């Protein structure tokens, strides 16, 4: 194995955090479906799948550097939010935490002069920018919407079309 | 409003969480197979893991169709190591037969309450479990015949590595 | 909420305005070249002007992506004459090297603040600058090959007039 | 040798710089719409800005075609903040009617000098201004009817964000 | 003008000559495999040799984009013999790891000089080295499982002989 | 078992290494043309370098076809500087005439030993050398007709730069 044990641990930890992110977004989906917003729930199911592809990227990079993955327990996520906007605020807060988590691996890797891992992490830096922005844009629309059901209906239909 | 009983909703939600754990267990077998250098076996387990997620989502959508709600529970840490190829596939067979029995138990509970809609919904899973168990028994039979011979194991690994 | 610091956001916004000026400087070179008859040199500077606008719009979109705002500033009047071609293209090269250094300064600022998102975003512009600097250095080498001999300098005009 | 009067050249060069300012103004409106989170309004304005650059390039090319030369001037800092969506489009309409009058003044100067070429050339801009004022007047009428209502404003934003 | 330090141009020109030796070493490994009758292993090494040339030429073209010059140095005689298949691929892995550390040293030199253009250029090679090391490690894992068994080795020769 | 004599195998293995040196020499010439800003001439040389590698590999494969083995030798540092474009191409023609004579020497040795397989194999290179020499002579003649006229030189650079 040509990554350090400390960097293998950080990458393995982040893999498990990506799995939890997936599970959290699935849990938000369960909340949206309970509230009858099939389009919002669909957006979250697609988000969950996207998080799984991030975990598998960490998975394959670890083995590529001679390491091994160990899967850990996945914590029980919240299952309820105080309305659609509250759920997206929690999504944003979670994405920012993920970003900082990725930043911490990057700085560790840089400090150990593990350039291969620094470079690998660049894709996740850029992807985090995009994911934060998607949620921020949804939140700004919802702020403008205030309560309006007609606006919320359209947003649900639109996010219901995510590929 | 919910037209499944709370008992049947809990049994269905429990099984959804068991399907999620099944997925995680198979991903963990993949981590084992990748660590041992058998990328084909690992690929097979990653595809199996995706399959168990589709099962979880089938329970999910039926729960909502009947006015219920899903609650995701913590996922237990799976084992991450086995004593060999065969040991891992045998643990998979044992797990699948446990899943089948778990499904049988919901089926008999639904049947006792005369929830015919749920009994009928579970037929898909009864038939799928028959295929799932059989696929692992087949693999175990090929491994029994292979014995140690890496010439055979290489071809099995390549073969399972082609699963779509 | 804005997730770049106000220092980095001003550095990005300043550079956005510098890219707008670069576009205007090159259009002003196109006015010189077009006046002196060298239309091909001019068509090349109009293409370069359009390119610098795409640079500006990249800074623009990133600023909003990070929750900042863009503020457009006054654009200074650019030169409109140079002492012959090689004077102009040498002013271009010197300008692009100033752009490159300006970008480098943003990168080092972001790095010092641990704004890895802005550091990563700026890589594109580092790599582009390498290429912008080089296409000009190239043209300055060709002109110096044509001595002061006019019928070759016109030949270079026709090739730069090919830029897509 | 130049076959437009220096007075007509200056009037055309002035208008060229005015079209550049118009482009920059509409870009500044875009920065406002984007700051306010209306990406479709912002997109309309980015397309308007590109269209004003082509207007400037038509003046650019006619000037050199008649033997004149272009001199680019300083570009003033455009405003950055409007009271609300409707006020921004109202300022766009006011700006376009000012551009039209600016064009009208070139036309009547050219016509007094019997510069029939420049008169005929300006016709395209006269007809284009009629369309661009009309486009903004339509948006303003929709925004008038919407009154404050965010549901309708959102529909207009999506519609205007389709502009090709 | 050359806009890379002479220290950096030396480290890049040196690495280019190292890439050339790499190509030659793999060709020499091909000469070994072909003498042993393993045309598929030989073919893999001939493809590897060509790939190292694309690496050398990438350094080549960057050196000139930064205004530098390439000087080709003498190439040492590579080893022509190995003590079995495993020994040859182990030597290949040790060489790629040396090549990776060589690239790392250039990156740390460039970074200490704030030569961001070169730091960025070298990212491609950091990522490519990860893949190169991994392909060799994978080959060495399959070889370890094969043990000495010709029946498996012939399978591996077949697979590596497919490399495009 | 090797069915060429060791003397012929040595001569064929020496020529293989000479073809490798040819490839390296023509790349060094590329480094000179690129330093002098003639990217088309450099392109022609890089293409020639790859052509020389296909010559080396033809020798490589014939050696093994007759049961011999290839041994790669050290590659001498080539010159990197010429006193102009014509000087470099004169050095190329001189090199190809030396390659031609080296091939003649093998052919005469093989004919002495009544190695008719190898005599026949070398026919291809006799004919190819005639064309490799003619190609450089045509370039030298175009350069002579150019005299020192940078205009025509530029057209020759662009043309040779379209070599496939
Ligand atoms: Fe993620
Ligand atoms: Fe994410
Ligand atoms: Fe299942
Ligand atoms: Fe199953
Ligand atoms: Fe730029
Ligand atoms: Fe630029
Ligand atoms: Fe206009
Ligand atoms: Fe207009
Ligand atoms: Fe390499
Ligand atoms: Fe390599
Ligand atoms: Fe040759
Ligand atoms: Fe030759």
């Amino acid at each position: 194995m040509v990554i350090s044990e400390k960097v293998r641990k950080a990458l393995n930890d982040q893999l498990n955090r990506e799995i939890y992110s997936s599970y959290l977004y699935l849990s938000m989906a369960t909340y949206f479906d309970a509230e009858g917003f099939k389009g919002f729930a669909h957006w979250m199911k697609k988000q969950a799948q996207e998080e799984l592809t991030h975990a598998m990227k960490f998975y394959e990079y670890i083995y590529e550097r001679g390491g091994r993955v160990e899967l850990e327990a996945i914590e029980k996520p919240p299952s309820n939010w105080n309305g659609i906007k509250d759920a997206f605020e929690a999504a944003l807060k979670h994405e920012e935490f993920v970003t900082q988590s990725i930043y911490n691996i990057l700085e560790l890797a840089s400090e150990e002069k593990d350039h291969a891992t620094v470079s690998f992490l660049k894709w996740f830096v850029d992807e985090q920018v995009e994911e934060e922005d998607q949620v921020r844009e949804i939140l700004d629309l919802l702020e403008k919407a205030n309560g309006q059901m007609s606006v919320i209906f359209q947003l649900d239909r639109y996010l219901g079309q995510r590929e």
